[PDB]
């Protein structure tokens, strides 16, 4: 399969997911201004929606959205417990995991990032996004990973999404729980080496 | 179980699906200026989230996130096809869609519902959303419903979603085939059911 991405973005949590998974993939970069890949194709015509991560199985078909994707992968390999099995209970409370991060926390960022952002609607977001990380770092002070013990495809896109907290201007480092958590999660190999082949570290 | 909701907002979703999987459920309002249950208990005990929906299994477990919810339920009532079978490919459009109203449709509302909102970043927002719902316009010009033939949790999800649209004056009368497509839902017995339960209609 081929993965669609942009090195820093969400996409990130895919690609780390990709790895640790240990399976075969290519992965291709794509132009965020342009909407180009860098073969020089136009991205609206893989995705109408022209974001990433996006991801092309081996059968052609498309399937968009992080925690869609995550999934789909984590669910081909068991063996790995990336995940936990369909209608099992934990498994629902992973789903309900990616659904905060991607809703809350995710998007909690963007207007960050948005240049039509009124200057002054800044310092308001910022700190609605603070109580989230506040509220991860509670659940932290007493389990390994967000979802249980073991790692899984929600603790990849939590480490994605705070590694955009330096970008912009997002103070974090006072939650202990959490840093000794990112911490504990930059050593993992294929986290270092996703991150590696993406030009960061 | 006991689904913890509040009338009008997104809670909507897993009530209407709720009735379709033609269970055995309570409900109990929640005041959200107060926190506090129409019992006059503290909610934050019950979600430290603070929001709804919130489903209370008959275990005593708390299940919040209404994607987590509607497929927790749908996952019990197969029969019913509200959903795709888990590991099934289906199903994974099926939470790619789910992730994208939950994540660029619903936050995307968040904003026009702020007090501290600059009223100048308002009309920005309102085009952000609208462009959301003008792709959604499109894919139902080819299809029934948004993952498919059949109704599913996720059309429970987009139908509360663009009931909010009045009142936050969005002008998607000129979507018709959302239209025709949410003139089709209302008509849906437990849709009416749960809409009238709720103090609408
Ligand atoms: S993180 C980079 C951006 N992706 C998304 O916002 C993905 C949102 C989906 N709902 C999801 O996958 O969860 C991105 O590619 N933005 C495009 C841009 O032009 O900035
Ligand atoms: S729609 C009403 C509000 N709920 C949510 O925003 C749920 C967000 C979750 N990520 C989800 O379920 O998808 C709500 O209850 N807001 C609380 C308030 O005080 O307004």
């Amino acid at each position: 399969m081929k993965l669609y991405y942009t090195p820093g973005s969400c996409s990130l949590s895919p690609h780390i997911v990709l790895r640790e998974t240990g399976l075969d993939f290519s992965i291709e970069r794509i132009d965020l201004r342009t909407k180009k890949t860098e073969s020089g194709k136009d991205f609206l015509a893989i995705n109408p929606k022209g974001q990433v991560p996006v991801l092309q199985l081996d059968n052609g078909d498309i399937l968009t959205e992080g925690v869609a994707i995550v999934q789909y992968l984590a669910d081909l390999k068991p063996d790995r417990n990336l995940i936990a099995p369909p209608k099992a209970l934990e498994r629902y409370h992973q789903i309900e995991w990616l659904n905060f991060l991607a809703s809350e926390v995710h998007k909690g960022y963007s207007p960050l990032f948005s240049s039509d952002t009124p200057e002054s609607y800044l310092p308001v977001v910022k700190n609605k996004l603070k109580s989230k990380f506040v509220y991860i770092n509670d659940v932290l002070s007493k389990q390994k990973c967000v979802c249980g013990d073991h790692f899984t495809v929600a603790d990849a896109y939590l480490f994605t999404l705070s590694q955009w907290a330096p970008h912009v201007a997002l103070d974090l480092t006072d939650l202990s729980h959490l840093q000794d958590y990112l911490a504990r999660i930059a050593q993992r190999p294929n986290v270092h080496s996703a991150l590696v082949t993406e030009g960061l570290i």
